[PDB]
């Protein structure tokens, strides 16, 4: 099949561990299941840990990039139910990091079945501001970022990796962010980049049925610390929000002292 060439060679799927329950890690927009370096290390020994990359990331195929199927976010959905699928697998905790996580919300739309739980990391429904929203950007600060892209990919991937990762401008986690970023073909970056900037997912929030744990860093260049408690009092399903001292989008990868527990604490105890 229903949401379908190998699923597992596509998504560069690894599977590591060992445990009764399986966590599933979903990567965000410009890196790759490398974003979780800093946390696979302390569940491998009680989980098993399905690791996999988004189509369109800079390990994928650019050949296989379905422009049709990924002109919303449901594609991604139907490619994270096909690799649950494919494993056999009949249950998972999720842990969705940026856009993977309105992903993984929407697989569990169409397959509730499938997520015990997910762990969102820097989510957001919606990243333009509305009439009585606040989602961080303003139309015109997107047309200003796809101009940007459209002109000069390496200069905007050089710019953009400092201000989305945070802290320090030459840290090896912006390093990495900038490599990762680069890596993508620049027409699929910003194919990608308006398909995420552009969604809207708040309508569908009050059908969720599996519980969410909504993490994100209190200085996030993405999501306002609003975006987390407008998640909480949206989602129809039970939900626990965790606002982390921390800067940065990828604050798994660039702060792991002080957000590995967090995410770890959220992974390992219930609601």
């Amino acid at each position: 099949s229903l949401y379908k060439g190998v699923v597992e060679e596509a998504h560069n799927v690894k599977v590591i561990g060992s445990g009764e329950a399986t966590i599933v890690l979903g990567h965000g927009f410009g890196t790759d299941q490398s974003v979780w370096k800093h946390l696979v290390p302390h569940l491998v020994d009680d989980y098993r840990v399905v690791l996999y990359d988004n189509m369109g990331a800079g390990t994928t195929n650019p050949d296989y990039f379905d422009f049709d199927r990924y002109s919303n976010l449901e594609g991604y959905s139907f490619d994270l139910i096909a690799i649950l699928e494919d494993l056999k697998i009949e249950s998972c905790i999720f842990v969705g990091h940026s856009v993977s996580a309105m992903i993984g919300v929407l697989a569990s739309l169409n397959r509730p079945d499938l997520f015990s739980k997910i762990v969102m990391i820097s989510a957001s429904p919606r990243y333009v501001n509305d009439v009585d929203y606040q989602g961080g950007f303003e139309q015109e600060d997107l047309n200003q970022l796809f101009e940007a892209i459209r002109s000069n990919y390496k200069a905007w991937c050089l710019g953009f990796a400092p201000l989305a990762v945070g802290g320090d401008m030459d840290s090896i986690a912006v390093q990495e962010f900038s490599r990762t970023l680069f890596n993508m073909r620049p027409d699929i970056a910003l194919s990608v980049g308006q398909t995420i900037f552009q969604s809207d997912m708040r309508q569908i929030l009050p059908f969720v049925t599996v519980p969410c744990h909504i993490l994100q860093s209190v200085k996030d260049l993405a999501v306002p610390v609003v975006v987390s408690e407008y998640l909480h009092a949206n989602l129809g399903c039970e939900s626990v929000v965790e606002v982390i001292p921390s800067d940065g989008h990828l604050p798994q990868l660039s702060s792991p002292d002080s957000v590995i527990p967090v995410i770890l604490r959220h992974i390992r105890n219930d609601i």
